[PDB]
């Protein structure tokens, strides 16, 4: 209903549908056969399936799905290659958020290196290619070389934003000198909070799922080790995004009650 009905309420998907109608059923086609085999998981109990996991997988595409053909605009209006045919914006989306969803409730990294390749192979039959830099692999629908606080970020804006979502500028050390920005700055007017989080790949790939899950009525819970400041990549990743995190203090219930 909204997958295609939405595709004439917003013309820039009116005929990427030639292929696109092709994965609502094939993500079910996963879904299933991933809803039987992770599963089944004594060791914590947070392995389920239900309609928590497909609502949320669209409705990280719908906000991409106000966006536009090919590159953040692209061309805009024409189709005859990576645009109604296999687009690689179009598998983009459908893998991108397949794994950020289908993949990261996992705890073993081989068990998603596996999780991975059976997404892969699933679509493989289905079409033949895509653009690479579509999916530029992995692919980044990213929304903090995107999405942050507003008079943000100068792109084609004809999408419903600036931009929240696009693979295009997949260069790792480009996203990675926009936070660098961000940060260093926010830090100098915020005192207590001038505290400097380090940068690698995992810094990368984690801030942008924090945005996604800001970017829509969605909230967190991350479950991971200490002895890794996660309250400061969560503050990081809290104010440079847009919105404002409020301190807590605690003694007694009517204090938050109020």
């Amino acid at each position: 209903k909204l997958v295609e009905g939405r595709f004439s309420r917003d013309v820039f998907c009116e005929e990427v549908v030639y292929v696109a109608s092709k994965l609502v059923p094939l993500t079910i086609t996963l879904w299933n056969r991933i809803q039987t085999k992770m599963l089944p998981t004594p060791a914590k109990f947070h392995y389920l399936f239900n309609m928590r996991e497909l609502s949320k997988v669209f409705q990280g595409v719908i906000l991409a799905t106000r966006d536009r053909f090919n590159l953040a605009a692209g061309d805009s209006a024409v189709f005859g290659g990576n645009v109604a045919s296999p687009e690689g914006y179009l598998l983009g989306l459908w893998i991108h958020e397949c794994r950020r969803v289908f993949s990261d409730k996992l705890i073993s990294y081989e068990d998603k290196n596996w999780v991975d390749k059976a997404v892969f192979d699933l679509c493989r039959d289905n079409f033949s290619s895509d653009l690479v830099k579509q999916v530029e692999e992995p692919i980044y629908f990213v929304d903090f070389l995107r999405e942050p606080a507003v008079m943000m970020r100068p792109v084609e804006i004809v999408t419903p934003h600036p931009s929240f979502y696009y693979s295009v500028p997949g260069g790792l050390p480009e996203v990675r000198a926009r936070v660098e920005g961000l940060q260093r700055k926010f830090n100098e007017e915020s005192k207590v909070m001038k505290l400097e989080l380090v940068l690698f790949t995992d810094c990368v790939t984690h801030l942008m799922r924090i945005t996604r899950l800001l970017a829509w009525p969605g909230l967190g819970l991350l479950v991971g080790v200490g002895g890794s400041g996660k309250q400061s990549l969560s503050r990081l990743s809290a104010y440079i995004a847009g919105p404002t995190f409020y301190i807590t203090k605690t003694y007694n219930v009517s204090n938050l009650f109020e």
